[PDB]
């Protein structure tokens, strides 16, 4: 069990109907608060660990938005070393309905060190996710 990783929150700007459920709601420790993106499609969020910082990812945990758990199916998690994710690799693909009101934990088996990680949401989701956490260790 490796430590939870910290970084700068990156991703889609804004929120649905300008209510204020921005990407930051996925990193606040509250499973009741969620990201609700401004558009149905294209929403994403994640971390930049910082210039010169690369982590090997060993585990990801996530919690869906309550009542909208199906909006995570088909979402993927990616690691990259370009902020545009053009070099990205998929670390995990959500294929089953996540349980409500809890963190689902998934193992990652990829030895690559990444500066950037993200959740890339499927069409029709508004990016909906309540909490997102990455675990791992500095790349050797
Ligand atoms: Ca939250």
């Amino acid at each position: 069990s490796y430590p939870k990783l910290t970084g700068t929150v990156i991703g889609t700007q804004g929120s649905w109907n300008n209510i204020g459920n921005t990407i930051h709601k996925a990193f606040d420790g509250d499973l009741n608060t969620f990201f609700d993106g401004p558009t149905a499609n294209g929403c994403w969020l994640g971390l930049d660990f910082g210039e010169g910082v690369r982590n090997v990812i060993t585990q990801i945990k996530f919690c869906p938005r309550s009542g909208y758990e199906q909006r995570m199916i088909g979402g993927i998690f990616q690691g990259a070393n370009k902020e545009d994710f053009s070099d990205a690799v998929t670390l995990f693909t959500i294929t089953s309905l996540p349980g409500s009101g809890t963190l689902t934990s998934v193992d990652v088996d990829n030895p690559t060190g990444f500066r950037y990680v993200r959740y890339l949401s499927p069409d029709g989701s508004n990016g909906n996710i309540a909490e997102l956490q990455f675990f791992g260790t500095p790349a050797g």
